């Protein structure tokens, strides 16, 4: 039986909210955030990982376009193929496309595999958030209400299941019975609920939140 509510921030597995600025690197922030939690679970260390490393290095070979968009799954595969990702401290974020500067002397994490959850299944997503960790997801964020969100459970009647914005599910719960997914965004600490948005849960795959979920793992 799954818990009624989960918040990975209470478990020390979620880093500070980041600010992506004018570079379309949401997918890179989503991917590093998922891996940050697995790194904490394995090593006991909470460390921000380099989104810039993904922007600069998980590029054409991975179907990604840096500040013009990319995929969390192919980002994970880059980390696997590359045998590492650098710390954010050593490879900080510049909000621009750059030549790859990865150096293994600054490696902060590895990845052994990733898993893509089945399309649209919010119960399967709940189980993964409860039992595995934060899950990278795409959402349909192409509506003014998403930009204007301040607090509460977000519901947008015009939302679709075609996703365009990579974010991180770090928990779930309910606000006076209204069920939600707890989502970490990468638009800085002034967006929404100090960087987070609670999005409607069990409302027909609202905004496509369960369309394309994935999470990485790290070898023991
Ligand atoms: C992500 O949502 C993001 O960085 N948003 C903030 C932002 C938006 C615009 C400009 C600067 C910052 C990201 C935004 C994309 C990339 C730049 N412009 C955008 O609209 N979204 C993605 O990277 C997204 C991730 C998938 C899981 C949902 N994504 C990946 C790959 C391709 C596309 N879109 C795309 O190619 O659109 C067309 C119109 C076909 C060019 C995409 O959205």
């Amino acid at each position: 039986i799954l818990p009624d509510s989960v918040d990975w921030r209470e478990k020390g597995c979620v880093t500070e909210v980041k600010y992506q600025g004018s570079c379309g690197a949401c997918w890179a922030f989503s991917a590093v955030g998922a891996l940050e939690a697995q790194l904490k679970l394995k090593t006991g260390k909470l460390v921000s990982l380099s989104a810039q490393n993904l922007v600069d290095c998980s590029t054409e070979k991975y179907g990604n376009k840096g500040c013009n968009g990319g995929f969390m799954t192919t980002a994970f595969q880059y980390i696997i193929d590359n045998k590492g990702i650098d710390s954010d401290a050593s490879y900080p974020y510049k909000a621009m496309d750059q030549k790859c500067q990865y150096d293994s002397k600054y490696r902060a994490a590895t990845c052994s595999k990733y898993t893509e959850l089945p399309y649209g299944r919010e119960d399967v997503l709940k189980e993964a958030v409860a039992n595995k960790g934060p899950v990278s997801v795409g959402v349909d964020a192409r509506h003014p209400s998403f930009f204007l969100y301040r607090s509460g459970v977000y519901y947008e009647p015009s939302c679709t299941q075609n996703v365009n914005h990579g974010v991180l599910v770090v928990g779930y719960g309910d606000l006076n019975g209204k069920e939600y997914w707890l989502v970490k965004n990468s638009w800085g600490h002034n967006f929404g609920e100090e960087g987070y948005i609670r999005m409607a849960r069990n409302k027909g795959n609202h905004c496509g939140i369960a369309s394309f979920p994935s999470y990485p793992e790290i070898a023991a």
